[PDB]
């Protein structure tokens, strides 16, 4: 019995920011008065694109006010030509408290569709830009043991330029600023770059920028207190291809870029997704924490090492990393198991949730069962994993995985 996913329109994206579909405007080894700071950085990012252009909506918000939407878009165009002319750039940036940024900030069955598959396959792929440093895995105190240090350099090899990793650091960055801002700044509308930084493969330092949020009023007392936020993004996706994919935002064309291509340079639209969203202190702790997802790859990895280790009474480091009993990698490669392991950890974290935790119990105590019963040849635990397959995207593609794994 393969297990009943729900029946109704597809289900939409829900991240807090855009995953395949992002889009950087960039600025190679910085060096301007100031590099280092967000806001600095984004105006110089912002001063690298001429193609700007009067914004519109393209694909409207069925549920909200898309002139507010546009107006503040148009808002933070605005105020950062305002500090072109001011002779010392702010530190940071507090917008106007307009009308449509008050209202922006607050002053059912779904069926499951392709593009979640497709956000999970780019997430294993490798990126042309290195993303985090080379110790950068683990936070022990004393010098790691010869072993240990081997295991995390073949590792780190495989994942530094996964695109796993920049949605890790992309996340801890935005976390880390918005947590930050929630406190330094809580009566303001705080103007926040999403931004990311990574090293070319000719060792290149590069800073990159995804777009703004704006915060709402931040007065958090507690773990659980939600700060509001107003998200813009640049992308070159065309929201009118996947339109159910958008369902929660308004999305404008902003301007044109210049793009080398197969076919040579072509101009390509530049949108922005805007969208209202909120956090919490304790989601915004978990944000910080988002370079566990590799520590926590690399042990499942250890794991398997360890056992293939104790089976052949020596160390199996090498032997599995380079692949020399197993006569290949059903995903490929070793390092396409590793960036694997990476992409569903983030995944997991991206897109964590209640029916997340009901389906991970639940369906492992099911797993467990149908082992034994494969291996050695109900009712109600069926109902307790379905009432988890509700609408949410991710958990939808690990019930569509689970009963391939059942058909196999
Ligand atoms: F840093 C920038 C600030 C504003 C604009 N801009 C574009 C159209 N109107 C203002 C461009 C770059």
């Amino acid at each position: 019995r393969p297990l009943r996913l729900p029946d109704g329109p597809p289900c939409s994206q829900r991240s807090k920011f855009l995953l395949m579909d992002a889009l950087k405007l960039s600025i190679e080894d910085p060096s301007h008065e100031g590099e280092g700071i967000p806001l600095y950085d984004a105006i110089k990012c912002m001063r690298t694109f001429f193609g700007w252009k009067e914004p519109n909506v393209v694909k409207p918000h069925e549920k909200g006010i898309n002139p507010n939407y546009l107006l503040s878009w148009k808002q933070v165009l605005a105020e950062l030509q305002d500090i072109e002319n001011e002779e010392k750039i702010p530190r940071t940036k507090n917008m106007k408290k307009t009308s449509q940024l008050k209202w922006a900030l607050g002053e059912e069955l779904r069926s499951l569709a392709s593009w979640i598959q497709n956000e999970f396959n780019k997430a294993c792929e490798l990126t042309d830009s290195s993303w985090i440093e080379l110790d950068e895995i683990g936070e022990d105190a004393a010098p790691i043991e010869h072993i240990a240090s081997m295991r995390r350099n073949y590792f780190t090899a495989e994942v530094s330029h996964c695109r796993a990793t920049e949605y890790i650091m992309k996340g801890v960055y935005i976390n880390t600023a918005l947590l930050n801002a929630s406190c330094a700044a809580m009566d303001d509308f705080q103007l926040i770059p999403m931004i990311s930084k990574c090293r070319t493969k000719e060792g290149r330092r590069k800073t990159n920028l995804y777009g703004f949020i704006i915060k709402g009023r931040s007065h958090l007392r507690n773990d659980t207190d939600v700060v509001n936020f107003v998200s813009m993004e640049f992308s070159l996706t065309d929201p009118r291809l996947e339109p159910h994919k958008w369902e929660k935002y308004c999305v404008l064309e902003v301007g044109d870029m210049l793009l080398r291509s197969a076919i040579g340079h072509v101009s390509r639209p530049m949108f922005l997704y805007v969208r209202t969203n909120g956090t919490s202190k304790i989601k915004m702790k978990w944000g910080m924490e988002m370079r566990r997802c590799l520590l926590q790859s690399l042990q499942q990895i250890e794991s398997m090492i360890e056992a293939e280790s104790s089976v052949k009474e020596k160390d199996m480091t090498k032997e599995f990393f380079e692949n020399k009993s197993p006569k290949g990698v059903e995903e490929g490669s070793i390092g396409k198991v590793c960036r694997t392991l990476l992409a569903k950890s983030v995944f997991n974290s991206l897109y964590a949730s209640p029916q997340l935790e009901g389906f991970s119990a639940e369906s492992r105590k099911l797993l467990l069962i149908v082992q034994a019963l494969r291996d050695n040849l109900l009712g109600g635990l069926y109902e307790a994993i379905e009432e988890c397959l509700i609408n949410d995207p991710w958990v939808l593609l690990n019930a569509s995985w689970f009963n391939s794994f059942l058909t196999h």
